[PDB]
């Protein structure tokens, strides 16, 4: 069902994350971590304190698709286990822990009806790394993804 998913997305904030390569998104999916540039790290730390759920929606540059979405489970922290990001290292901020909600892909062709008020109503696929996606557009975008039946949102609800 979609009921627990809708509950997780209630009053959430959404941010577009753009990765230059698939390798880093694969690492994030395997390890439950993400790191971004300091300008976006600051935005995400502020958002994490401000909302019940902060959702990162991932897109590998030039792939034509989103690769999934995840909920921040922490603010960024330093020192843990130098993640072997395939860089396109110090200019990177701290590490956020994330819980994946969906590891399935969504092609941009499926989101063409969704525009983001916070980016001049351009299609939601369009945006720099860290672009905030308004609540209604972000909710509808997440609901377009194929259900990920490997994920049990019960534990995610408990972190809220």
């Amino acid at each position: 069902g979609t009921s627990k998913l809708k509950y997780v997305l209630q009053d959430a904030r959404f941010f577009l994350i753009k990765s230059n390569n698939h390798e880093n998104v694969s690492l994030a999916k395997a390890k439950g971590v993400w790191s971004t540039l300091p300008v976006n790290e600051k935005k995400l730390n502020l958002a994490f304190r401000s909302a019940r759920s902060v959702i990162l929606i991932f897109s590998v540059r030039e792939s034509g698709k989103f690769q999934g979405f995840a909920r921040l489970s922490s603010e960024s922290h330093h020192g843990g286990s130098p993640i072997h990001w395939v860089l396109p290292a110090k200019m990177l901020g701290g590490v956020f822990k994330i819980d994946w909600i969906c590891r399935r892909e969504l092609p941009f062709t499926k989101s063409a009806h969704l525009t983001n008020p916070w980016n001049e109503h351009k299609p939601v696929k369009i945006g720099r790394d860290g672009q905030e996606i308004e609540l209604e557009c972000g909710t509808q975008l997440c609901l377009l993804f194929p259900p990920d039946e490997s994920i049990d949102l019960y534990q995610v609800i408990h972190k809220m």
